[PDB]
């Protein structure tokens, strides 16, 4: 979503989100940091190629051809500068001139020290409470974007972690057709499609950078959760980590974990699809979690098994047609978890990433809401680690990633929704240690 600078009336009608960085001579003088060498305001590149027929309603949704329904001018930064301003560096780079290489290691959460574990938890909690310095979030769609009196832009501040929750939600939201109409649900800009891995890759990358600056610890790194242990229990659901089960309510978090204080955003789906609003920054109920607790669906009461991971890393093609949740022999669908680990589709199966989510039987198992459970972060860094080792192993072969006729949002050169500045699936489809400034301290079953 957009920087405060662009959540204006002036920017929203220029269609230009190109804020100043060091406005030496006054407003408009140093857009994208062109006083220094750092970048320029420029036309926006966005994918025009067609998408799967599954989504009929082109013309209705503001996530189509993202981000062109809100802005047609963006900053493009030079070299290894990056950021809405070109005010910072590309991932893996720091310094005033973005020429000092940095490499951070995402470790297994259970291998961290007592003080590392505790630093992580309170960082999360701090990110849940601290206002995001950059981004605000839209409470209404583009029609009512400038509010009732056409001169009050409908954006709210929001905490760092809730932004993480909100962007995921905005990408899964249903298409509003009109009051009295039934909203459209066969659309997911981040799941059931080849953008699933790269969307969630950047998602994590933006939370990590935000926490790096909130803590001002450039080396801060997001640990991972090896959820592929075949276990009957959540081995990170302890009070020093992500919170044990409440003894007063089997679906709540132990009051001795700070996460029992957290209150969720984006739970009022009935309001969003009825009135046409969007998730705002007003928190509601608490997190709901009950590992293994879904007695109604026994498939989901046990986590994936270590081989499940070893089998999916042998699926050689990244994705296969129709590039959807029912593709066979697609690595992206296998580790997403709509096929079994060998690649074989079945509408009943749930493996790997999906089954980790379902196992929680709670807030973490509902797509519009699962980031509210901070196990999400650990759940997707591990999903990303598997992605990263597939990229190492098959030499980042993006040939199977379709350029056309993926479900809308999942074409290879689609700008991933709603990240800003616009960033494509291709930009994330690279091995992370050499290109994105991070690596995984991890070993793989064989
Ligand atoms: C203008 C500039 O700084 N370019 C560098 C590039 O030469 C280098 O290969 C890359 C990897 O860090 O980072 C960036
Ligand atoms: N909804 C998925 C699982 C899932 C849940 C929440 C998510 O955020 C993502 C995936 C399923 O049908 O198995
Ligand atoms: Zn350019
Ligand atoms: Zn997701
Ligand atoms: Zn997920």
């Amino acid at each position: 979503q957009f920087p405060r600078q662009c959540a204006t009336v002036e920017a929203l009608r220029s269609g230009m989100c190109c804020p100043d960085l060091s406005p030496v001579s006054g407003p408009g003088t140093d857009r994208c940091g062109s006083s220094s060498g750092r970048g320029r305001c420029e036309a926006v590149t966005a994918d025009s190629r067609p998408h799967s027929p599954q989504y009929p309603h082109d013309g209705r949704d503001d996530r189509e051809v993202w981000p062109l329904r809100f802005f047609n001018r963006t900053c493009h930064c030079n070299g290894n500068f990056s950021g809405h301003n070109c005010g910072t560096c590309r991932p893996g780079w720091r310094g005033a001139a973005c020429d000092q290489r940095v490499l951070i290691v995402r470790r297994n959460l259970l291998d961290l020290s007592k003080e590392e574990k505790n630093h992580f938890v309170r960082a999360l909690d701090m990110a849940k409470r601290t206002t995001h310095p950059l981004f605000v979030i839209a409470t209404r769609r583009s029609e009512e974007i400038l509010g009732p009196d056409g001169n009050t832009p409908q954006f709210e501040n929001i905490s760092i972690y809730n932004y993480f929750v909100w962007t995921h939600y905005y990408s899964v939201k249903k298409t509003f057709l009109g009051v009295g109409q039934e909203s459209f649900g066969e659309v997911d800009f981040s799941h059931e499609g080849p953008a699933f891995l790269t969307w969630h890759r950047y998602h994590l990358l933006r939370l990590e950078k935000d926490m790096q600056e909130m803590l001002q610890e450039p080396s801060f790194s997001l640990p991972y959760w090896n959820f592929a242990t075949g276990k009957n229990v959540c081995d990170i659901c302890t009070d020093d980590l992500m919170g044990s089960r409440s003894n007063f309510d089997s679906t709540l978090i132990s009051p001795n974990s700070v996460f029992s204080q957290w209150r969720v955003v984006c739970d009022s789906l009935e309001d969003y699809d009825t009135l046409g609003t969007l998730c705002n920054s007003t928190e509601d109920g608490p997190i709901r979690r009950n590992p293994a607790g879904n007695v109604a669906r026994p498939m989901v009461q046990r986590l994936p098994e270590p081989q499940d991971v070893a089998q999916c890393l042998e699926v050689g093609l990244f994705d296969t047609p129709p590039f959807y949740s029912n593709s066979t022999n697609s690595f992206r669908n296998t580790v997403e978890g709509y096929s079994d680990p060998t690649g074989k589709y079945d509408p009943a199966v749930r493996s790997l990433h999906n089954l980790a989510h379902l196992f929680l039987n709670g807030t973490g198992g509902q797509t519009h809401l699962s980031p509210n459970d901070p196990i999400f972060v650990l759940l997707h860094t591990f999903t990303d680690a598997v992605f990263d080792e597939w990229l190492r192993r098959y030499n980042a072969d993006i040939s199977t990633f379709p350029l056309e006729n993926a479900p809308i949002g999942h074409n290879r050169q689609y700008n991933m929704v709603p990240f800003w500045p616009p960033v494509t699936n291709t930009e994330m489809f690279v091995t992370a240690p050499d290109n994105l400034g991070y690596t995984y301290e991890i070993q793989w079953p064989s």
